[PDB]
């Protein structure tokens, strides 16, 4: 068929099916031009690995350090008629490319919350690779499906206390606005941590202890994100931060028990990017597109292929040996750049002075729409958007 673009604000109902296939092309390009990664783990899995930092994740550890990859998420295969989720597409286009390479790849899609995602990980760890020697942890569902009680809990992105009111860019107008928030219920509260905290990540590496298919040494990371001041009231003291409070807790836990043969577990707190659920909060767009513009300008500007290639070879697996730098909880930052006082002192000054009329310059606003537009591959530069194009695109996945 001849695929549109069907968006209006940040919902976007259709993917094109090269376009994503290219960007999975420009993101390996990438890691590969930095060279390989002499220390680089060689069996890697990323529970939560189709798109954003879970991909680049898959990408980084398989085309930077040359490491079999197993994948698991939960994506949509396209039919004849409907295109489908861009994830699904990102996966085909990594298991096609990395295939080409020699490298191993199997992909596993469904609930990875459910037990018998940890199972089918199990089984088929146990058919070639063996044992595992790091775990990814990059699961951004904003639901979790209880495993034991089928109850769907989901996660809140509300301050606790008191109203979050700040400046935002309304939809498809472009306008300045104000947003408000209300806060979070108790309950809210409770549910942001069932999602968002750590528990599923300790799921995943106990059970895969308990298996065996953990490899003496084996690293585990988990993904986090502190932000600026703009939205410590949801990130930071929200029910957000409560969810990033236990994730601090599970690595704690999980290093403790990977560190008997010599492993370890950082949550790494990454920087900000532009993905499917950024433009949730109504600040983010705004901020996103000022920041990048400052951080463009100074030069530290980063996508999600970057910042993983960074935590890979300047953290977890440096050329010398030397261990990561972390923060005093024990995390990685690799907001290191963006939270520069420079950077943060920009966009403090610019601020109150941004309008709906100088938004543009100010900011880079119409780009951040573009690169939005890219994950789902539109805009993209390889691509002739008026080709006919199948939606159907299988490759190396099993479901459950």
């Amino acid at each position: 068929m001849i695929i549109k673009p069907r968006i209006r604000g940040f919902i976007c109902t259709t993917t094109h099916p090269v376009g994503c296939e290219q960007n999975v092309k420009e993101q390996i390009a990438l890691t590969k031009a930095q060279g390989p990664i002499a220390n680089a783990p060689k069996r890697v899995l990323v529970v939560g690995s189709s798109s954003g930092y879970g991909l680049s994740s898959r990408i980084t550890a398989a085309f930077g350090g040359g490491a079999s990859t197993i994948g698991v998420f939960f994506e949509k295969a396209g039919t004849e008629k409907k295109p489908g989720t861009a994830g699904w597409y990102n996966s085909a286009a990594f298991d096609k490319f990395a295939k080409e390479e020699g490298l191993y790849s199997k992909s596993l899609n469904g609930d990875a919350f459910s037990n018998e995602a940890k199972q089918k990980t199990i089984d088929l760890i146990k058919e070639d690779l063996g044992q595992i020697d790091m775990v990814v942890y990059s699961l951004a569902s904003p639901v979790r499906k209880m495993p034991e009680t089928g109850e769907v809990i989901r996660s809140s992105l509300k301050p606790i206390g008191e109203t979050y009111t700040a400046t935002a860019v309304d939809t498809n107008k472009d306008a300045i606005i104000e947003a408000s928030v209300e806060p979070a219920t108790e309950q809210e509260i409770k549910d942001t941590v069932t999602v968002m905290g750590g528990e599923d990540w300790e799921l995943w590496i106990n059970a895969l202890s308990e298996a065996g298919v953990l490899a003496d040494g084996c690293k585990t990371v988990a993904y986090s994100y502190i932000g600026t001041e703009l939205t410590w009231p949801i990130y930071w003291d929200g029910a957000l931060g409560q969810a990033k409070m236990d994730l601090d807790r599970a690595a704690t836990a999980l290093n403790e028990k990977l560190s008997a043969t010599g492993g370890t577990a950082n949550v790494a707190v990454l920087k900000s990017v532009v993905t499917q659920a950024s433009s949730a909060i109504p600040v983010m767009p705004l901020y996103i597109a000022m920041v990048f513009k400052k951080m463009r300008e100074e030069g530290v500007h980063e996508g999600c292929q970057e910042q993983i290639l960074r935590m890979f070879s300047q953290r977890l697996y440096k050329a010398d040996g030397s261990a990561a730098e972390v923060d005093e909880k024990n995390r990685l930052r690799l907001d290191d750049w963006e939270l520069r006082e420079d950077i943060q002192q920009h966009c403090r000054d610019l601020w109150p002075q941004v309008t709906t009329e100088n938004l543009k310059d100010l900011t880079d606003y119409v780009e951040y729409k573009e690169e939005f537009l890219k994950l789902f591959g539109f805009g993209v530069d390889g691509v002739d958007y008026d080709a006919d194009v199948n939606p159907e695109v299988n490759f190396d996945v099993a479901d459950i």
